Formats: C-alpha cells, sequence, structure tokens
C-alpha cells in the first residue's frame, strides 16, 4: 500500500537549497531560486551540455546525457487542473516522504518578495497547515504537484511558496 508509487518518488531529487524533479531520462525541472549561480556543471555534466530554460520560478533543464535511463518519460503540463486535487511531493532532508493533499486554485501572475507565474493552491491536511508536520517549510522548495490522469500520473508544477498560516501554497508553473 501507498499513496505515490517507488518510482515516482525515486524522481524527487536533492538540488541546490531544495530539490528537483526527473521528468524524464534527461529532462529535470526545479524552481528558480533554489538553483545554484555561478556554476560551470549539474549532476557533472558541463553547461554546454545542457538546454537551460528558467521562465520565473520554473526551471527546465534538458540533458544531453539520458541521465535517469530506469525512467519511463511522463507528461509536464502547463499548470495544475483548477480545482482539483494534486498532491505535493515533499521528500525532508531527514528522510521522510510527505505526500500533501491539496486543492488547486488559479494560475496568476503574482510577486512574492520577484516576478512568479505560479498557481495557488489550498492544503487539505488539516485546520491550519503551520509547522512540520502538515504542511511546507524552508527546503521544500521544488517538490513537484502531480496528480494522476486515468492510470498515468503527470507532474504540474513545483514548489514556491507557502503563507505563514500555511493553508495556501504556490507551485510555480510553465
Ligand atoms: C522554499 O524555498 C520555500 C518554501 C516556503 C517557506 C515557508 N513555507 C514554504 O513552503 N519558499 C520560500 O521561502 C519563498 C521564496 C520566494 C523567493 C522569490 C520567488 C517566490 C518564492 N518565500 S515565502 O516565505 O514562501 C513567501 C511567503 C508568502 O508567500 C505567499 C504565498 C501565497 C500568497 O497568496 C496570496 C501570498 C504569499
Amino acid at each position: 500500500h501507498h499513496h505515490a508509487p517507488p518510482t515516482l518518488w525515486s524522481r524527487v531529487t536533492k538540488f541546490g537549497s531544495g530539490w528537483g524533479f526527473w521528468v524524464s531520462p534527461t529532462v529535470f525541472i526545479t524552481t528558480t531560486h533554489v538553483v545554484p549561480t555561478g556554476v560551470k556543471e549539474f549532476f557533472g555534466e558541463p553547461l554546454s551540455s545542457i538546454a537551460i530554460h528558467q521562465a520565473g520560478e520554473f526551471t527546465q533543464f534538458r540533458f544531453s546525457k539520458k541521465m535517469r535511463p530506469d525512467l519511463t518519460g511522463m507528461v509536464l503540463e502547463e499548470g495544475c487542473p483548477e480545482g482539483t486535487v494534486c498532491s505535493v511531493l515533499i521528500k525532508r532532508d531527514s528522510g521522510e516522504l510527505l505526500p500533501l493533499a491539496v486543492r488547486m486554485g488559479a494560475i496568476a501572475s503574482m510577486r512574492i518578495q520577484r516576478l512568479v507565474h505560479g498557481q495557488s493552491g489550498m492544503l487539505l491536511t488539516g485546520a491550519n497547515a503551520k509547522g512540520m508536520d502538515l504542511g511546507t517549510i524552508p527546503g521544500d522548495c521544488g517538490a513537484p504537484y502531480v496528480h494522476k490522469r486515468g492510470n498515468d500520473w503527470v507532474v504540474c508544477g513545483v514548489h514556491a511558496a507557502a503563507t505563514k498560516s500555511g493553508n495556501t501554497v504556490v507551485c510555480a508553473v510553465q
């Protein structure tokens, strides 16, 4: 019994000051502000072998080398389906897997603190998701927002922000 399968969890990878997500053997997505700056390589590969595209808080890497050939390609949607329940696949650095149910709101332009093209959502984990047990916390950014379309899991955003209440979260979308 699980919520998300082991292979889906294995796509969530530590990166910079947060996480990213292997969409495919070659495509990696993350949140812009956790990405290392001023570096010459990512995952050992020189920049010249990585197509890099950062738009707002959404960063995509496409590697020339097949970096995760164990994986199949999954669909990256252009945003999450508004009004539907997704799961945020939080890994914590102490080892926990913390999938957080979230009902997704509207895609909107936002400026938290930078220009965010993001989508808000409401966590469905408790009355007020403050703290580590029921919500998102510093270090969680880059975690994928996923949902299942039919029998297949889809990814639609990466974790970017949350209010101090914790109940509202924001993912960056493509
Ligand atoms: C990940 O690095 C971290 C996650 C966040 C911290 C606290 N709980 C979380 O889930 N994200 C941040 O710290 C985030 C970073 C900015 C950097 C520039 C681009 C946007 C993200 N800052 S913050 O502390 O999360 C912002 C707090 C308020 O955020 C919101 C969210 C929704 C909203 O709806 C109206 C208003 C403000």
